[PDB]
């Protein structure tokens, strides 16, 4: 019943500072351009300890699946080859992603009937809002 209030699916509704996010992460203009516009349906469910969260949208489908505090293997949606750890924090789903020496901080949460998700490069945040579809 770990990650229950996350589980089913979520259509993107807002987006804020997401552009300046990307720049940071170091993602190209064509791809920022084109990534920019999608609104995701992002769906996830459970099996036993197995997470997993998909990612559907004109530009790209993404998916992993995971347990809690163990590393993983990820290609992202601007194709980022990623080492990932994810681990629940006070009810809040943490995804740390190293690559290339750098890291991204990615955290998921719910706040009343939304699923918040704040993407953190160095001092660039980016809160994205998702609601159920
Ligand atoms: O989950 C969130 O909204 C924030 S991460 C994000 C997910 C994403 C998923 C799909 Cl399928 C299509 C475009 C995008 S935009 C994008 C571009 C670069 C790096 C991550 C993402």
């Amino acid at each position: 019943h770990m990650c229950d209030a996350f589980v089913g699916t979520w259509k993107l509704v807002s987006s804020e500072n997401f552009d300046d996010y990307m720049k940071e992460v170091g993602v190209g203009f064509a791809t920022r351009k084109v990534a920019g516009m999608a609104k995701p349906n992002m769906i996830i469910s459970v099996n036993g300890d197995v997470i997993t969260i998909k990612s559907e949208s004109t530009f790209k489908n993404t998916e992993i699946s995971f347990i809690l505090g163990q590393e993983f293997d990820e290609v992202t949606a601007d194709d980022r080859k990623v080492k990932s750890t994810i681990t629940l924090d006070g009810g809040v789903l943490v995804h740390v992603q190293k690559w290339d020496g750098k890291s991204t901080t990615i955290k998921r949460k719910r706040e009343d009937d939304k699923l918040v998700v704040e993407c953190v490069m160095k001092g660039v945040t980016s809160t994205r809002v998702y609601e159920r579809a």
